[PDB]
Protein backbone atom coordinates (compact mmCIF):
# COMPACT_ATOMS: atom_id res chain seq x y z
CA UNK A 1 0.00 0.00 0.00
CA UNK A 2 1.39 3.43 0.87
CA UNK A 3 4.62 4.75 1.90
CA UNK A 4 6.42 4.84 5.65
CA UNK A 5 9.40 3.34 7.66
CA UNK A 6 8.34 -0.30 7.88
CA UNK A 7 10.19 -3.75 5.79
CA UNK A 8 7.84 -3.42 3.29
CA UNK A 9 7.32 0.22 2.63
CA UNK A 10 10.48 2.25 4.27
CA UNK A 11 12.75 4.25 2.45
CA UNK A 12 14.41 1.40 -0.05
CA UNK A 13 11.01 0.98 -1.67
CA UNK A 14 10.19 4.68 -1.84
CA UNK A 15 11.81 5.22 -5.50
CA UNK A 16 8.63 2.71 -7.37
CA UNK A 17 5.75 5.43 -6.62
CA UNK A 18 8.68 8.38 -6.41
CA UNK A 19 11.60 8.09 -8.98
CA UNK A 20 13.23 11.55 -7.63
CA UNK A 21 14.62 9.56 -4.73
CA UNK A 22 17.23 8.81 -7.10
CA UNK A 23 17.91 12.36 -7.64
CA UNK A 24 20.82 14.64 -8.31
CA UNK A 25 20.12 16.71 -5.00
CA UNK A 26 18.52 14.69 -2.26
CA UNK A 27 18.51 14.67 2.02
CA UNK A 28 19.39 14.02 3.81
CA UNK A 29 22.92 13.91 3.81
CA UNK A 30 26.55 13.22 6.01
CA UNK A 31 28.33 16.33 7.09
CA UNK A 32 32.45 15.05 6.64
CA UNK A 33 33.33 18.65 8.73
CA UNK A 34 37.00 18.32 7.06
CA UNK A 35 35.37 18.53 3.65
CA UNK A 36 33.49 20.87 4.01
CA UNK A 37 34.50 24.76 3.39
CA UNK A 38 34.39 27.75 5.55
CA UNK A 39 32.65 30.67 2.97
CA UNK A 40 33.28 33.84 4.60
CA UNK A 41 30.79 35.54 2.25
CA UNK A 42 28.05 33.42 4.46
CA UNK A 43 25.89 36.19 6.22
CA UNK A 44 24.10 35.33 9.87
CA UNK A 45 21.47 33.89 10.59
CA UNK A 46 18.66 35.76 11.52
CA UNK A 47 15.92 34.29 12.90
CA UNK A 48 12.96 36.27 13.77
CA UNK A 49 10.90 34.22 15.88
CA UNK A 50 8.92 37.46 18.59
CA UNK A 51 5.50 37.55 16.90
CA UNK A 52 5.17 33.52 16.02
CA UNK A 53 1.57 32.22 16.63
CA UNK A 54 0.92 28.43 16.82
CA UNK A 55 -2.37 26.95 16.22
CA UNK A 56 -2.54 22.99 16.89
CA UNK A 57 -0.70 19.98 17.01
CA UNK A 58 -1.01 16.90 14.62
CA UNK A 59 -0.23 13.29 14.24
CA UNK A 60 -0.02 12.75 10.52
CA UNK A 61 0.89 8.84 10.74
CA UNK A 62 4.53 9.64 9.90
CA UNK A 63 5.47 12.69 12.82
CA UNK A 64 3.75 15.45 14.54
CA UNK A 65 3.38 18.91 13.42
CA UNK A 66 3.02 21.96 15.61
CA UNK A 67 1.71 23.77 13.17
CA UNK A 68 1.58 28.24 12.88
CA UNK A 69 -0.18 30.96 11.16
CA UNK A 70 1.53 31.58 8.08
CA UNK A 71 -1.07 34.64 6.38
CA UNK A 72 1.53 37.05 7.72
CA UNK A 73 5.06 37.49 8.13
CA UNK A 74 5.04 36.79 11.91
CA UNK A 75 7.64 34.61 12.44
CA UNK A 76 10.49 33.88 9.66
CA UNK A 77 13.88 33.59 8.56
CA UNK A 78 16.20 35.39 6.64
CA UNK A 79 20.04 36.13 6.11
CA UNK A 80 23.18 32.70 5.38
CA UNK A 81 22.86 31.59 2.37
CA UNK A 82 19.04 32.63 1.89
CA UNK A 83 17.68 35.18 -0.45
CA UNK A 84 14.09 37.00 0.81
CA UNK A 85 12.46 36.37 3.19
CA UNK A 86 10.77 32.55 4.48
CA UNK A 87 7.50 32.13 6.70
CA UNK A 88 7.67 29.70 9.40
CA UNK A 89 4.98 27.33 8.92
CA UNK A 90 5.56 23.96 10.63
CA UNK A 91 7.85 22.12 13.05
CA UNK A 92 8.41 18.46 13.85
CA UNK A 93 10.91 15.86 14.67
CA UNK A 94 12.84 12.47 13.51
CA UNK A 95 14.11 10.17 16.02
CA UNK A 96 14.74 6.46 16.94
CA UNK A 97 13.74 3.40 18.97
CA UNK A 98 17.35 3.86 20.19
CA UNK A 99 19.40 6.65 21.81
CA UNK A 100 22.16 5.82 19.34
CA UNK A 101 19.54 6.74 16.26
CA UNK A 102 17.01 8.80 15.13
CA UNK A 103 18.37 11.78 13.01
CA UNK A 104 18.40 12.01 9.27
CA UNK A 105 21.54 13.83 9.04
CA UNK A 106 24.82 12.66 10.36
CA UNK A 107 28.35 14.53 11.39
CA UNK A 108 31.33 12.31 10.39
CA UNK A 109 29.19 9.41 10.28
CA UNK A 110 27.86 10.15 13.92
CA UNK A 111 23.88 9.53 14.53
CA UNK A 112 22.27 11.56 17.09
CA UNK A 113 18.76 10.52 18.92
CA UNK A 114 16.78 13.07 17.33
CA UNK A 115 16.66 15.85 14.61
CA UNK A 116 13.87 19.01 14.85
CA UNK A 117 13.16 20.42 11.92
CA UNK A 118 11.80 23.66 11.14
CA UNK A 119 10.30 24.43 8.05
CA UNK A 120 10.25 27.73 6.04
CA UNK A 121 8.70 28.83 2.83
CA UNK A 122 9.64 31.55 0.32
CA UNK A 123 7.32 34.18 0.35
CA UNK A 124 7.74 35.45 -3.57
CA UNK A 125 5.93 32.29 -4.12
CA UNK A 126 3.02 33.32 -1.88
CA UNK A 127 2.33 29.97 -0.86
CA UNK A 128 3.50 26.36 0.66
CA UNK A 129 2.10 24.23 -2.15
CA UNK A 130 3.74 26.89 -4.80
CA UNK A 131 6.59 26.92 -2.90
CA UNK A 132 7.60 23.05 -3.17
CA UNK A 133 7.66 23.16 -6.94
CA UNK A 134 10.91 26.01 -6.97
CA UNK A 135 14.55 24.73 -6.51
CA UNK A 136 14.63 27.43 -3.79
CA UNK A 137 11.22 27.30 -2.33
CA UNK A 138 11.74 26.18 0.98
CA UNK A 139 14.64 26.69 3.66
CA UNK A 140 14.67 23.78 6.76
CA UNK A 141 16.48 24.97 9.94
CA UNK A 142 17.54 21.27 11.32
CA UNK A 143 19.17 20.97 14.81
CA UNK A 144 20.13 17.89 16.79
CA UNK A 145 19.07 16.53 19.85
CA UNK A 146 21.42 14.17 22.14
CA UNK A 147 20.37 12.46 25.26
CA UNK A 148 21.16 14.64 28.68
CA UNK A 149 19.73 17.44 30.55
CA UNK A 150 16.15 18.52 29.93
CA UNK A 151 15.04 20.93 27.18
CA UNK A 152 12.60 23.18 29.81
CA UNK A 153 11.01 24.96 26.69
CA UNK A 154 10.47 21.01 24.86
CA UNK A 155 7.95 20.21 28.04
CA UNK A 156 4.63 21.87 26.23
CA UNK A 157 5.06 19.40 23.35
CA UNK A 158 5.84 16.38 25.46
CA UNK A 159 3.04 16.66 27.80
CA UNK A 160 0.42 16.89 24.74
CA UNK A 161 1.62 14.02 23.39
CA UNK A 162 -0.54 11.66 24.70
CA UNK A 163 -4.01 13.80 23.48
CA UNK A 164 -2.56 13.28 19.74
CA UNK A 165 -1.49 9.42 20.19
CA UNK A 166 -3.22 8.03 16.86
CA UNK A 167 -2.72 9.35 13.09
CA UNK A 168 -5.45 11.99 12.05
CA UNK A 169 -5.75 13.08 15.58
CA UNK A 170 -5.38 16.73 16.33
CA UNK A 171 -4.97 19.45 19.48
CA UNK A 172 -5.76 23.22 19.93
CA UNK A 173 -1.80 24.25 20.82
CA UNK A 174 -1.73 27.86 20.50
CA UNK A 175 1.32 30.23 22.54
CA UNK A 176 3.84 28.15 22.20
CA UNK A 177 7.65 29.44 21.40
CA UNK A 178 9.87 28.16 19.30
CA UNK A 179 12.59 30.19 20.50
CA UNK A 180 12.79 27.63 23.52
CA UNK A 181 13.98 25.23 20.83
CA UNK A 182 17.32 26.91 19.62
CA UNK A 183 20.89 26.22 20.81
CA UNK A 184 22.73 29.66 21.79
CA UNK A 185 24.99 29.35 18.59
CA UNK A 186 23.69 29.95 15.44
CA UNK A 187 27.10 28.52 13.56
CA UNK A 188 25.70 26.45 10.74
CA UNK A 189 26.18 24.13 7.80
CA UNK A 190 24.71 24.39 4.27
CA UNK A 191 23.56 22.76 1.17
CA UNK A 192 20.91 22.28 -1.78
CA UNK A 193 18.46 19.48 -1.19
CA UNK A 194 14.99 18.09 -0.88
CA UNK A 195 12.51 17.00 1.51
CA UNK A 196 13.24 13.82 3.11
CA UNK A 197 9.79 12.35 3.01
CA UNK A 198 7.85 11.46 0.21
CA UNK A 199 7.06 13.45 -2.71
CA UNK A 200 10.77 14.00 -2.05
CA UNK A 201 10.93 17.26 -3.99
CA UNK A 202 14.05 18.68 -4.68
CA UNK A 203 12.90 22.52 -3.37
CA UNK A 204 15.55 22.72 -0.03
CA UNK A 205 18.28 25.04 1.01
CA UNK A 206 18.90 23.14 3.88
CA UNK A 207 20.65 24.71 6.84
CA UNK A 208 21.94 22.54 9.96
CA UNK A 209 23.14 24.27 13.18
CA UNK A 210 26.45 22.70 14.46
CA UNK A 211 25.16 23.27 18.13
CA UNK A 212 22.79 20.27 19.32
CA UNK A 213 20.23 20.80 22.21
CA UNK A 214 20.05 18.79 24.69
CA UNK A 215 16.95 16.11 25.99
CA UNK A 216 15.54 14.17 28.95
CA UNK A 217 15.61 10.53 28.34
CA UNK A 218 11.78 11.23 30.04
CA UNK A 219 11.13 13.80 27.01
CA UNK A 220 12.31 11.43 24.32
CA UNK A 221 10.61 8.63 25.85
CA UNK A 222 7.62 10.33 25.37
CA UNK A 223 8.12 10.45 21.76
CA UNK A 224 8.45 6.87 21.25
CA UNK A 225 4.88 6.57 22.84
CA UNK A 226 3.38 7.97 19.95
CA UNK A 227 1.43 5.46 17.50
CA UNK A 228 1.77 5.53 13.18
CA UNK A 229 -1.92 3.45 13.09
CA UNK A 230 -5.22 4.98 13.44
CA UNK A 231 -7.22 5.07 16.69
CA UNK A 232 -9.26 0.86 16.40
CA UNK A 233 -5.90 -0.15 14.21
CA UNK A 234 -2.98 -2.61 15.56
CA UNK A 235 -0.79 -0.57 17.66
CA UNK A 236 2.44 0.26 15.62
CA UNK A 237 4.84 2.49 17.70
CA UNK A 238 6.08 5.75 16.07
CA UNK A 239 9.95 5.27 16.37
CA UNK A 240 12.53 5.34 13.52
CA UNK A 241 10.54 7.75 11.57
CA UNK A 242 13.93 8.69 9.43
CA UNK A 243 15.71 8.36 6.38
CA UNK A 244 19.41 7.50 5.89
CA UNK A 245 21.64 9.63 4.19
CA UNK A 246 22.38 9.64 0.61
CA UNK A 247 24.52 10.25 -2.04
CA UNK A 248 26.30 13.57 -2.13
CA UNK A 249 26.53 13.67 -5.95
CA UNK A 250 27.48 17.13 -7.66
CA UNK A 251 27.34 19.17 -4.34
CA UNK A 252 29.60 21.43 -1.78
CA UNK A 253 28.28 21.83 1.93
CA UNK A 254 29.73 24.85 2.97
CA UNK A 255 30.49 26.45 6.46
CA UNK A 256 29.66 29.41 8.13
CA UNK A 257 32.35 28.88 10.59
CA UNK A 258 35.67 27.96 11.31
N1 LIG B 1 11.48 16.36 6.69
S1 LIG B 1 11.37 17.70 5.84
O1 LIG B 1 12.19 17.58 4.68
O2 LIG B 1 11.64 18.84 6.70
C1 LIG B 1 9.85 17.90 5.25
C2 LIG B 1 9.17 19.14 5.32
C3 LIG B 1 7.86 19.30 4.80
C4 LIG B 1 7.18 18.24 4.19
C5 LIG B 1 7.82 17.00 4.11
C6 LIG B 1 9.13 16.85 4.63
ZN1 LIG C 1 11.70 16.46 8.63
Amino acid sequence: HHWGYGKHNGPEHWHKDFPIAKGERQSPVDIDTHTAKYDPSLKPLSVSYDQATSLRILNNGHAFNVEFDDSQDKAVLKGGPLDGTYRLIQFHFHWGSLDGQGSEHTVDKKKYAAELHLVHWNTKYGDFGKAVQQPDGLAVLGIFLKVGSAKPGLQKVVDVLDSIKTKGKSADFTNFDPRGLLPESLDYWTYPGSLTTPPLLECVTWIVLKEPISVSSEQVLKFRKLNFNGEGEPEELMVDNWRPAQPLKNRQIKASFK
